[PDB]
Parts: structure tokens; sequence; C-alpha cells
């Protein structure tokens, strides 16, 4: 963990949401596989709801950009405080902000509901209630006396656990501590590298476990879900850029028995 | 009767025309807020999107007649035409074209139409490629006079004749009143080739409007006086579509009470 009190929040930004694999212009690339997986989930309409909870949001809103139509309260959360900050950016338009609108844009394009994209950015604003801090190696990852909604409707969650965890063993407490956050028959999007070890953020090497889509199915299991799907994209040579080793991205959509 | 000193007085008014003013008042929020579905920016480009849809509407070779400095028009003709040619009576229309055609920053930014134009054609293409696309399509940009019988002058660069015309608010703004109207789309028709197709769009019962110290005058015409002028000057009208402007969308810079859409094909 003290590894990630030298993350920097731009250089992570920048290894993975600016070109080339934040170019959402070719249909083949990762930008475009992660809104669609979203996309298409939410379309099916059975994931629904009042709250939602975004676990690990890091400085990042991608993964929310088809969810905020159909939950009226989202609580975002990071462990650390300058990812909280530079959500805020974000979410106040302040100076300085990261500029997520080709992802907007292309969520828009999906959806298919001639939906502009500052409609989407203006419901995705207004539906973040509050940014809070989280760690999710604890039993409870809120807190005790958390200002979010308990339990939630859906969890979301990008390329956090496998991040945060040493091996399969504490990825799969982690999957168990923020399941509790979950209401019984809510559902879990999670998305997560697969066959990671490390990555960049700036001046800070982090530690992934290297996981596999079993592993992540077996997991999902484990941690008392149905899997309702489970998909991979394998990363193609042009977007393996010496920022990180990840293989490939796996997208669960997961609902908790 | 004689239509020069009409025409005369036309030529003179557009010698202060301003581009940006122009833009301005019309591309800008709130008219070019494509947000709002309800909107006239998004019924232009519905329009044009689903004409093209038909699969229709295609061949080699298009001509924009009377661009002036707005691209919106061709945004979901040049996935189907290779060749495009853009015109305007006013050098400084044509030089803001030149701004945009050379993606220069200090250009009108269009990116909102792209993007919109993306949205409903529904192929889930980049507003980035729509934009490169257009631009390597637009093979010249030259003068053009609709009062001449032949606009683009003798032997012009142009390849003739064309199998699409487009022409979005150019006759009417150009026209003293509707004789001259009618003369104008007998010219630009002389360019379309025997079965081609014509989409027109433009101003329903407006007399005026401002661009920057310019007021300009404009023939006020209904529906139905465009219905027959495309009758008259040979075509079969496929579809004639009327939008009414909301009173939030008439801001002053013009008297517009609505647009009109038309998809003609010439006969032949
Ligand atoms: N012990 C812990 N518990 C919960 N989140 C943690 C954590 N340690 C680090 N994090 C956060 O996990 C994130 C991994 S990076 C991914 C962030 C974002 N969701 C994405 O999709 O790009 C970082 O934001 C990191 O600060
Ligand atoms: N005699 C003439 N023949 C052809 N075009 C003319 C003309 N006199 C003025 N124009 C052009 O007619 C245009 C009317 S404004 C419309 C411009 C653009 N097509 C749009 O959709 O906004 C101006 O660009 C003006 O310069
Ligand atoms: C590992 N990883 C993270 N953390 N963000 C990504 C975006 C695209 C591809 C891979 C990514
Ligand atoms: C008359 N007119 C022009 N010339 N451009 C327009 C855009 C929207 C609505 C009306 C318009």
């Amino acid at each position: 963990a003290s590894a990630y009190q030298r993350f920097e929040p731009r250089a992570y930004l920048r290894n993975n949401y600016a070109p080339p694999r934040g170019d959402l212009c070719n249909p083949n690339g990762v930008g475009p596989w992660k809104l669609r997986c979203l996309a298409q989930t939410f379309a099916t309409g059975e994931v629904s709801g009042r709250t939602l909870i975004d676990i690990g949001s890091g400085p990042t809103v991608y993964q929310l950009l088809s969810a905020c139509s159909h939950f009226e309260d989202i609580t975002m959360t990071d462990f650390l405080e300058v990812n909280r900050q530079e959500l805020g950016r974000w979410l106040q338009e302040e100076p300085g902000a990261f500029n997520w609108s080709m992802y907007s844009q292309h969520a828009c394009l999906i959806e298919g509901k001639g939906e502009c994209w500052q409609d989407k950015e203006r419901q995705l604003r207004a539906r973040v209630k509050r940014v809070l801090p989280i760690d999710v190696h604890q039993p409870q990852p809120l807190g005790a006396g958390s200002p979010a909604p308990l339990p939630a409707d859906a969890l979301v969650s990008a390329f956090c656990l496998e991040a945060v965890s040493p091996d399969l063993a504490s990825f799969q407490r982690a999957l168990d501590h923020i399941t509790t956050l979950l209401r019984p028959g809510g559902h879990l999007l999670l998305i997560g590298a697969l066959e990671e070890s490390w990555y960049l953020a700036g001046e800070a090497r982090l530690t992934v476990v290297p996981v596999s889509e079993e592993e992540v199915r077996e997991a999902l299991v484990r941690s008392g879900y149905k899997v309702r799907d489970l998909r991979t994209y394998i990363m193609p040579a042009h977007l393996q850029t010496g920022v990180d080793d990840v293989k490939g991205v796996f997208f669960a959509w997961a609902q908790k028995v």
C-alpha cells in the first residue's frame, strides 16, 4: 500500500486514458470495448435501483457514464486523497480538470438515444452525491458511519481489486469486503486487468496480482455471486505501451444471490 | 421585368456581410445548441441524415450551392460523394472555409455538429473521422453567382454535370423576389444531371437577417411557393418538410418563421 503514496493521478490518466489507449475512434480499441460492455449491460434494464457505489474510482469517471442514467444516487470512492481531489476538479468543472468528453461522446454514441455528451456529463455530475475514502482491505471498506446509503442496489469497480491485492487470496478477501456493501439480489459490474503484474503512475511503481478469467469467475462464485456475464478483451500489440504489462481486460456482470 | 437593379442591391448589401457574426447568430447557441432534439439544429441534420440513409442519393460528384462559411450541410453527404465542390459569392466566406479546411485553431468549431451527425447516423463513427473525410472530399471552393445563367462561370473547374446538389439558406437570401428566386433555381439546375438529386434547406417567410453591420433582405417564401418552384424547374418533389421556429429560437437576428427541407429529383 505504501507504494500508492507516490501514485500520480495525472501520470495515471495520461498512461491509460490518453492516446493510444484513450483514442476512441478505433472500434477495436479497449476504450470502446469497455464502454460497450457497460452500455449493453445497462440496456438490458436488469441493473436498476436507487443507489450505486463505485469502488476505487481513482481519478476516472468513464466507468459511470452509462450507469448514471439508472441510479439517482451515486457514491464514488478512492483510497487516495489526490485521486478524490482530481475527481473533484472534474465534478466541479474546476481549472485543469481531465477532459473526459471523448468518452462521454462515445458513450452517447454507443447508447443510441441521441443524447448530447454535455447532457450526459451534466447528469453524471448531478447524480454523484459524494466522493468518499475507502479501503477494500477493511471488513467495512467505507468505515463505520459512512455517509453512503447502504446497502447499495449496485456496485461498479474498475481496475481496483487486482491492483491493490498481493495475491489471489487477498484479492478474494477484498471481493468479500466490498460484497458486504451490496444488497442481496443487487448487481456488481467489475472491470479488471488480466495477467498484469505491475504498472506505473509517474514515480509510483505498483504491484498487481496476475489473474485469469477462470480465477475471476471462481472468486465471484466463492463470494456468493451468480455470474451473468464474463467477457475478455485481448490487449493488442499497439496498446501495449510500456506503462504496464496487462495482457487482457475482463468485464464481469455478477449478481449477488 | 428587369433583374439587374435588384441583384445589384443584393451584391451591394453583401459587401458588409460578416461571416463570424453570421456564424454566431445561427450556428452558436441557442440555435447551435444540438442538445435539445426539438431544436432546429438537430432537425436539419436529421433531415439530411435520413435522406442519405435511403441510399437513393449517391454518385461521384456533389456541388454545395452558396456554402457561405458553413459545413454542417455536408456532414452526412460526405460519406456518399468522393468529389465535393463548395461555393460562395463572397471571398471572405471562401476564406473562412479555407481556415476550416486547413484545420486552423482560429477556424469556426463545427465539432458539436460533427458529433451530432455521427450520433444520428448511428454507425459508431467518431467525429474526428467524419471531419477528416469531409476535408478530404472537398476538392475545390469556387466563386458562384446564382443569378448568372452559368452560376459557376464559363469553363469552370467543377465536374459538370454534378450527380447531386446541396444548398442551404442561399436562394431566398439572395433573391429580391419570387421571380428572381425561380430564375436562380433554374440556373443552378443546369449544373445537375438529369436524374440527379437536389437537397434544399431554406427559411420560410423571412424578410431580413443580420450579419454584423450588414442587414440583408430576404424574399419571404412559403412551403407551397417552394414546391411550385421545384416543379417549375423540372423536379419531382420527393420530400418537403417544414420546421416551425419556436419562440426561443427567434432571437432577433432575423424574422424567420420556419425552415423547409426539400428533397427533389431532376426529371430525365
Ligand atoms: N487499499 C485500497 N482499497 C480501495 N482502493 C485502493 C486501495 N489502494 C489503492 N486504491 C485505488 O485503486 C485504484 C486502482 S487504478 C483504477 C482507478 C479507476 N477505477 C480506473 O478504472 O482507471 C487507484 O485509484 C488506487 O488509489
Ligand atoms: N448572387 C449570389 N449567388 C450565390 N451565392 C450568394 C450570392 N449572394 C450572396 N450569396 C451567399 O448566400 C449565402 C447566404 S447564407 C447561408 C450560408 C450557408 N449555406 C448556410 O447554410 O448558413 C451567403 O454565404 C452569401 O455570401
Ligand atoms: C490496466 N489498465 C488500467 N488501470 N486502465 C486501463 C485502460 C485501458 C487498458 C488497460 C488499463
Ligand atoms: C435563416 N437561417 C440561416 N441562414 N441559418 C439558420 C440556422 C437555424 C435556423 C435558421 C437559419
